[PDB]
């Protein structure tokens, strides 16, 4: 079913509580043993978000491998990601650690530090050229090389050094700025095209690592973003575009990680900028 149709369908029929419900009652249930140790209790901000033992990343390190971050690997479109939480004070030194250690080209950023007058994340990326970080935990070095500020979103460029061999590498920082505190974007217009940003880059092609993409939990707003992608992906790919289930995407999405798309009103949202992009997508 032409996906555009079952969206007026369901908006017609205000029914989008319902099917969103039916996703959270389908969706796969995998032990995530790992997370739960009490050794890790300070490395997740929420008690109710963990990775999947059998799909959880893990550092390479002999002291304790953990962090609070999944591979979604889609086989049919090619991609793969890592979705993660935004960093704690604690664990800004495990991040840099797996963005090195999986050859990782480009880091997503979708929420901004301060939200709701509480902080969402840990300040993890230097603000001016003059003073870089060290992460002395992991022995890495980043500094902030140039800076591009538009209405929508910031485009970084920074250099990240392992202190341990001396190589380094240029790492693109995407940051959307503007979701709102409450709610999703009236249009997906200034979404879909930061999406299209971020592939231009390089960032999400298999000549690098995955793409390390979070906002504060990293399952709302990551996901949206992961989802949107995907789809728009098959829609070039396959002899039908109308084929394409966002709602089955969504669920092999969450074999992965628990919890992709958080309300009813991201589902909503992720139709309508795939929607939307695919009108670039078949040739427009």
């Amino acid at each position: 079913m032409e996906m555009e149709k079952e969206f007026e369908q369901i908006d017609k029929s205000g029914s989008w509580a319902a099917i969103y419900q039916d996703i959270r009652h389908e969706a796969s249930d995998f032990p995530s043993r790992v997370a739960k140790l009490p050794k890790n209790k300070n490395r997740n901000r929420y008690r109710d978000v963990s990775p999947f033992d059998h799909s959880r990343i893990k550092l390479h390190q002999e002291d304790n491998d953990y962090i609070n971050a999944s591979l979604i690997k889609m086989e049919e479109a090619q991609r793969s990601y890592i979705l993660t939480q935004g960093p704690l004070p604690n664990t800004v030194g495990h991040f840099w650690e797996m963005v090195w250690e999986q050859k990782s080209r480009g880091v997503v950023m979708l929420n901004r530090v301060m939200e709701k007058g509480s902080l969402k994340c840990a300040q993890y990326w230097p603000q001016k050229e003059e003073k870089e970080m060290i992460f002395e935990d992991t022995n890495l070095k980043l500094t902030l090389i140039s800076e591009d500020i538009k209405s929508y979103y910031t485009v970084r460029q920074l250099e990240l050094e392992n202190l341990t061999t001396q190589e380094t590498r240029e790492i693109l920082h995407f940051h959307y700025t503007t979701w709102p505190d409450f709610g999703v974007p009236e249009s997906p217009a200034s979404f879909l095209n930061f999406l299209f940003k971020v592939r231009e880059s390089g960032s999400l092609s298999p000549e690098h690592g995955p793409v390390v993409v979070h906002c504060s939990a990293g399952i709302g707003r990551s996901g949206t973003f992961c989802l949107a992608d995907t789809c728009l992906l098959l829609m070039d790919k396959r002899k039908d575009p109308s084929s394409v289930d966002i709602k089955k995407v969504l669920l092999e999405m969450r074999k992965f990680r628990m919890g992709l798309i958080q309300t009813a009103d991201q589902l909503r949202f992720s139709y309508l900028a795939v929607i939307e992009g695919a009108k670039f997508i078949m040739g427009d």
